[PDB]
């Protein structure tokens, strides 16, 4: 489910159209599930190169369920 589905509009009111786009991109690229892709983004300061090294850095880290949806 993609995030843009999931999130509830109040939450999406938060973050600007290229946040959004980031975090569609986070999700189809690292499989996470919504919630925890939204994770990965705050905790990267909503920067993709960040988000990507830090999850490719952070892998043991990462409970399953985050990847389940």
């Amino acid at each position: 489910m993609a995030p843009t589905l999931q999130l509830p509009p109040d939450v999406q009111s938060r973050l600007n159209p290229v946040q959004l786009e980031l975090l569609n991109k986070l999700h189809l690229e690292t499989k996470l599930n919504a919630e925890y892709t939204f994770m990965l983004a705050e905790q990267s300061n909503w920067n993709y190169e960040v988000a990507i090294k830090g999850f490719q850095s952070s892998m043991n880290g990462i409970p399953r369920e985050a990847f389940v949806q």
